[PDB]
C-alpha cells in the first residue's frame, strides 16, 4: 500500500541504502514471545516492515539501525528486543516520553494521536498473532501505520518540547541527541538520551547475597517475635488483633480514635503515629517496623532471579523526573540494612554520592546568598546553621547540635512549619525539641536565609491568587503544583533529578572512551551505584566522580558540587 514489505536480503539491502541518507528512523516492531517479528521503520517520505521470519541475515539493518537516532514511542521495550538481535541505535527520541514532559495526562499513541492529529487510532488488530506462519495485509497495514502516526507527530512533540527552556544546560546543545533530532531544550535533551540508560538498568538488575538475607531475616523474626511476646505478656493483647488492639487504646488508654468502618475503631499507622507517647502505641509501632521489615525482606527473596532482582522502572515516575521501581521496590530498604546487596564474586561497585546536593541546589535555585557564600568558603552548612540558630559559634557546636541544624536545614528550605519542623526532627533524626524552640529557630533561620524567607512569600501569594504554581528545574522540567509544599519541593528535587541522569549519561559517555565496561544497578536520590571488575574498579571510580562533578558544574554556577565515592563490594558506604 503506502508500505514496502521487505522480506528478502536485496531488498533490505536495497531499503538500507536507502535509509542512511535520512536524519533519523521512525521505528516501531511488532513482537512475538521473546522475538521481533516486524521491524518498521520510515525515514520522511516512505515506510517500510520488515519481516524478520522471511530474512535469515539482518546484517544490513542492525548496521543502519547502529549509526541512526530512532523516534519511537515508548522504546524502551523495543530496546529490549532489539538487545536480543544485538542491535542498538545511536540515538534515541520517544514520544511517550515527550508527551510526559510537556504535561499531557494520558500517554498512550491513542491519546497522543487523539490530541495532536485529531483523530482516534485504530486498535482492531492490537491483540493480533504476530507469531502465526501468515500474517494478512491488514496486519502489516495495521504494523505499517505506527510509523506513519510517529512521522506526523516527531515535528509537533520536536517543536513543543523546545518551548521548554531551562537556565542551564547550554552545553548540552552540541551532543549527539541533541543535533540529530533538533533539541534545543535541556531536560528533552537529558531525558531523550535517558531512555537507554533505563533499558540497561532494567537489563542489568541488582545481584543479592541470598545467605545474609537468609540469616538476617532470621534475625528480623526472632526479634519480631520476642517483642510480640513482652506485648503480649504486657497488655493481654494480640498485637496483631484491630479487634484487641483496636479499642483497648480507648478503654485502658483513653485514646479518641475514629471510624473509617462500621464496625471499625481505626488503628492504622497514620492515626498511632499522633500517640508514640503512649506505651501500647509506641510498642505497636515497633512491631509493625519490624514487620515491614521482614516482609520486604521476603519480597525480594521471592523476586529473585538466580542472584540477582529486576524490577521494572518508570524512567519518569513522578513529575520532578525522579524513576520509581516496581517488582520489588528496593528504594525503601534502610541504609544499614543494604548489606544484602553485593556484587557477584570478582565483581565490586563503585557508589558515589552529591554532597547535601539538595542544600547546594536550594540556595542557588533561590540565590541565598549567605548560604552561597558558606558553600564557597567550603565551611560545614549545618554547623553554620547550627551556630546561626544556637547563638554559639561555630567551632563550639556539638556534633549533637549539628544534627538538630540538619533538620533544620532540610526542613526550612520548604518552609515547614515549627510544629513540622519539631515533628520531622523527630522522626527524620532522632532529634527532640519542642515546638516553642522549633519557632525560636525558625525565627533565627530566616532572620538569616531571608531569599528563602521571600522565596516561601512569593510562593504562597501566586498559590493564593491563581491557585496554581508553575515553575520549572533549572534544566527547564516544568511543573504545576497546587499546595505550597509540592511547590517548593519541585523545583529542588526535580533539578536534582536532572543532575542524576545528566551524570550518568556523562559517565556512560566517558566510560566508552575508556573502554570500561560497568553496569548501572541503582539511580536515587543523590546517589549512583554501578558495578564493575575489581580490577577496573578504580578507573569506572575516577571516571564517575568526574562525570558527576561535570554534570554539578552544568546545573550549578555558584555553588560548587562536592562528590564523594567508595569502592565496597557491598551497597555499604563506609
Amino acid at each position: 500500500m503506502t508500505f514496502e514489505y521487505i522480506t528478502g536480503k536485496t531488498g533490505l539491502k536495497e531499503i538500507c541504502k536507502r535509509l542512511e541518507k535520512s536524519p533519523y528512523l521512525y521505528l516501531a516492531t511488532a513482537t512475538t514471545g521473546n522475538r521481533i517479528r516486524l521491524v518498521q521503520l520510515g525515514d520522511d517520505e516512505k515506510t517500510y516492515v520488515i519481516d524478520l521470519y522471511e530474512i535469515h541475515d539482518i546484517t544490513p539493518l542492525r548496521e543502519l539501525i547502529s549509526e541512526k537516532g530512532v523516534i519511537g514511542h515508548n522504546l524502551k521495550f523495543d530496546l529490549h528486543y532489539l538487545m536480543n538481535y544485538q542491535i542498538e541505535p545511536l540515538a534515541t527520541f520517544d514520544t511517550m516520553i515527550a508527551s510526559f514532559l510537556l504535561g499531557y495526562e494520558r500517554h498512550s499513541l491513542n491519546h497522543l494521536v487523539g490530541n495532536l492529529l485529531g483523530y482516534t487510532l485504530d486498535k482492531s488488530y492490537q491483540l493480533s498473532d504476530w507469531g502465526a506462519p501468515v500474517l494478512s495485509d491488514a496486519q502489516l497495514k495495521y504494523a505499517a501505520k505506527d510509523v506513519d502516526v510517529l512521522r506526523e507527530l516527531f515535528p509537533k512533540l520536536r517543536d513543543m518540547l523546545n518551548e521548554l527552556e531551562g537556565e542551564r544546560g547550554e552545553e548540552l546543545l552540541k551532543t549527539r541527541t541533541a543535533r540529530i533530532f533538533g533539541l534545543k531544550s535541556p531536560v528533552a535533551i537529558v531525558e531523550m538520551a535517558f531512555v537507554k540508560e533505563v533499558a540497561k538498568l532494567e537489563r542489568n538488575g541488582l545481584p543479592v547475597d541470598i545467605e545474609t538475607l537468609e540469616s538476617t531475616l532470621k534475625d528480623i523474626e526472632r526479634k519480631t517475635q520476642k517483642k510480640v511476646q513482652e506485648f503480649l505478656i504486657k497488655f493481654r493483647v494480640d498485637p496483631f488483633s484491630p479487634k484487641q488492639v483496636g479499642q483497648l487504646l480507648t478503654s485502658k488508654y483513653k485514646l479518641n480514635l475514629p471510624r473509617t468502618q462500621k464496625g471499625n475503631v481505626s488503628t492504622d499507622d497514620k492515626v498511632l503515629s499522633s500517640y508514640a507517647h503512649v506505651e501500647p502505641v509506641r510498642l505497636l509501632l515497633e512491631i509493625r517496623k519490624l514487620k515491614k521489615l521482614s516482609d520486604k525482606f521476603k519480597e525480594i527473596k521471592e523476586n529473585l532471579k538466580g542472584d540477582r532482582l529486576y524490577p521494572e522502572f518508570k524512567q519518569i515516575g513522578a513529575v520532578t523526573g525522579r524513576m520509581s521501581s516496581l517488582k520489588p521496590n528496593v528504594q525503601n530498604v534502610p541504609r544499614e540494612e543494604r548489606a544484602i546487596f553485593k556484587a557477584p564474586e570478582g565483581n565490586t561497585f563503585v557508589i558515589a554520592d552529591f554532597s547535601q546536593i539538595e542544600l547546594r541546589i536550594a540556595a542557588e535555585y533561590v540565590n541565598e546568598e549567605l548560604m552561597i557564600r558558606a558553600f564557597r568558603e567550603g565551611k560545614d552548612l549545618h554547623r553554620y546553621t547550627a551556630s546561626l540558630v544556637l547563638g554559639k559559634r561555630e567551632e563550639e557546636i556539638t556534633k549533637e547540635e549539628r544534627q538538630l541544624a540538619k533538620a533544620i536545614n532540610f526542613g526550612l528550605i520548604y518552609g515547614i512549619s515549627a510544629k513540622g519542623l519539631a515533628e520531622y526532627a523527630r522522626t527524620g533524626y532522632g532529634v527532640e525539641i519542642s515546638e516553642e524552640e522549633a519557632e525560636t529557630f525558625r525565627n533565627r533561620f530566616f532572620k538569616n536565609f531571608k531569599a528563602f524567607k521571600l522565596w516561601h512569600e512569593k510562593v504562597k501569594k501566586e498559590l493564593k491568587e491563581k491557585g496554581v504554581f508553575r515553575g520549572r528545574t533549572l534544566l527547564g522540567r516544568r511543573f504545576t503544583a497546587t499546595t505550597f509544599n509540592d511547590a517548593v519541593n519541585y523545583p529542588i528535587q526535580g533539578t536534582g533529578a536532572d543532575l542524576l541522569k545528566l551524570a550518568v549519561l556523562l559517565f556512560d559517555a566517558e566510560a566508552k572512551k575508556k573502554k570500561l565496561d560497568a553496569k548501572l544497578v541503582n539511580l536515587v536520590h543523590d546517589e549512583i551505584v554501578v558495578e564493575c571488575r575489581k580490577e577496573v574498579a578504580n578507573q569506572v571510580k575516577e571516571v564517575l566522580e568526574k562525570a558527576m562533578k561535570q554534570a554539578g558544574k552544568i546545573i550549578l554556577k555558584k555553588v560548587p558540587v562536592e562528590v564523594e565515592s567508595v569502592i565496597n563490594e557491598r551497597w555499604i558506604k563506609d
